[PDB]
């Protein structure tokens, strides 16, 4: 039994191979409206994953963990989901982590601060890590204090490169002395336009600048990033990251070593 990555959220979530930590605030909850109907206004309508936020203090967090994923073919996840609120004041912020191999939680990848618009939003990850290897998409709801809603009503894993997001190609490490620059090239395919947001994100260190963008095609483009007069106090794991009005794609972590 291995699992696709996606749910409907139709049959029970673990189903799926999607779990919940115990070693947090809460859980959140299954609903669907179609056998359990609600008249409550803020309520979307469906199958879905629900936190409700009534209650609850600011600062809890609530995570739902999809399974390990060990994917051999380019391939794209896409979430759909939703926000209300009785007060014009979001309920909480919504995060998506990517923990690689096992590896630390790291940094929320994607992230909206939760604005209660009561509508549905598609967002799409394109995740760079592929068999033997593997990951694990991570959302993860923090409550804001106020009253509402934050649903996901369906998670999409398709085999094929993400539409809305470029993805990347494998980064390899780099390797340098001392006082001189190291260069990140992280190479795409896709495009790329104005609002995007390009970076390469290093754990424990100061981001290196986005130091250009180079498009040689309408399907290629490198993001170059240039850490600078390098030191031992630099070495560390670097990966690309673009996001777009669409969604976020990531490389695999590139290494950093200092001679
Ligand atoms: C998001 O969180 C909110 C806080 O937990 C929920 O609001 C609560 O919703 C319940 C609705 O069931 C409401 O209280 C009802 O329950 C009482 C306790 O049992 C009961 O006295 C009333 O309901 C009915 O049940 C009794 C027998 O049990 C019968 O005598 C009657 O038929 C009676 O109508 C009562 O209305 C709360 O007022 C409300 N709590 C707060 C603090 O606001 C939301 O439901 C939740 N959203 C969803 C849809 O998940
Ligand atoms: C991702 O790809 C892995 C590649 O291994 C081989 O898979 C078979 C089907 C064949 O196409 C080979 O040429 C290919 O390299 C898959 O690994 C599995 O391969 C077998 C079929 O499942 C299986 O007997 C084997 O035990 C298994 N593991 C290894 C390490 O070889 C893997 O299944 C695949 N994952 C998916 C479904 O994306
Ligand atoms: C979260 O997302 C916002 C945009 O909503 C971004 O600018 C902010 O700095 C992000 N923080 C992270 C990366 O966790
Ligand atoms: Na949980
Ligand atoms: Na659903």
């Amino acid at each position: 039994e291995t699992f696709s990555g996606g749910c409907l959220f139709d049959e029970p979530y673990s189903t799926c191979g999607y779990s919940q930590s115990e070693g947090d605030d809460f859980n959140w909850e299954q609903v669907n409206t179609l056998t359990k109907p609600t008249s409550d206004p803020w309520m979307p309508s469906g199958s879905f994953m629900l936190v409700n936020a009534s209650g609850r203090p600011e600062g809890q967090r609530a995570h739902l963990l999809l399974p390990q994923l060990k994917e051999n073919d380019t391939h794209c996840i896409d979430f759909h989901y939703f926000v209300s609120s009785k007060s014009n004041s979001p309920p909480g912020l919504l995060n998506v982590y990517v923990k690689v191999n096992n590896g630390p939680l790291g940094n929320p990848i994607w992230n909206i601060s939760g604005d209660p618009t009561r509508t549905w939003n598609r967002a799409e990850l394109a995740i760079s890590t592929f068999w033997p290897n593997f990951y694990q998409v991570i959302f993860e709801v923090i409550t804001s204090g106020h009253q509402g809603y934050l649903a996901i009503d369906e998670v999409k894993v398709l085999g094929h490169p993400c539409t809305r997001t470029p993805h990347f190609l494998r980064i390899q490490n780099v390797e340098v002395n001392a006082g001189q620059f190291a260069t990140f090239q992280c190479s795409a395919i896709g495009r790329t336009v104005a609002g995007d947001r390009l970076w390469l994100q290093g754990i424990d260190v100061r981001d290196a600048p986005l130091k250009e963008i180079k498009v040689t095609s309408s399907r290629r483009f490198i993001a170059s990033f240039n850490v600078v007069n390098t030191t031992k106090r630099d070495a560390g794991k670097y990966r690309c990251m673009i996001r777009t009005e669409g969604g976020v794609g990531i490389s695999n972590y590139a290494e950093l070593v200092v001679k």
